[PDB]
């Protein structure tokens, strides 16, 4: 599914992402925009390390979800990567909150650093009523 901007914003609000581990809703919005353009079916194969990024948040199969074909993903995850390609983003959100529980926080996504960090991200939530 390709979300509309404000439709996603209200959905993330409801799933309790606003201020999760100090990260504002505008920051998660900024992240989804640059990673997948708000598309839950987005997939990116990394030929260099043979891993794949999945879904709206582009979560990687080496440490977070299991897809079986990634080398050195030596078990660990238990969530199937397939769960991150659903139209319902509940699992993807549960997973993104897991990721930021680590020290790096939102900085774990290099796209966040390139495109959102130290920037005015208010634009992503402007007019959504959240
Ligand atoms: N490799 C890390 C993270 C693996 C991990 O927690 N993945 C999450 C998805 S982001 C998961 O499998 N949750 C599935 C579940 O617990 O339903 C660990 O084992 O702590």
């Amino acid at each position: 599914k390709v979300f509309e901007r404000c439709e996603l914003a209200r959905t993330l609000k409801r799933l309790g992402m606003d201020g999760y581990r100090g990260i504002s809703l505008a920051n998660w919005m900024c992240l989804a925009k640059w990673e997948s353009g708000y598309n839950t079916r987005a997939t990116n194969y990394n030929a260099g390390d043979r891993s794949t990024d999945y879904g709206i948040f582009q979560i990687n199969s080496r440490y977070w979800c299991n897809d079986g074909k990634t080398p050195g993903a030596v078990n660990a995850a238990h969530l199937s990567c397939s769960a991150l390609l659903q139209d319902n983003i509940a699992d993807a959100v549960a997973c993104a909150k897991r990721v930021v529980r680590d020290p790096q926080g939102i900085r774990a996504w290099v796209a966040w650093r390139n495109r959102c960090q130290n920037r005015d991200v208010r634009q992503y939530v402007q007019g959504c009523g959240v």
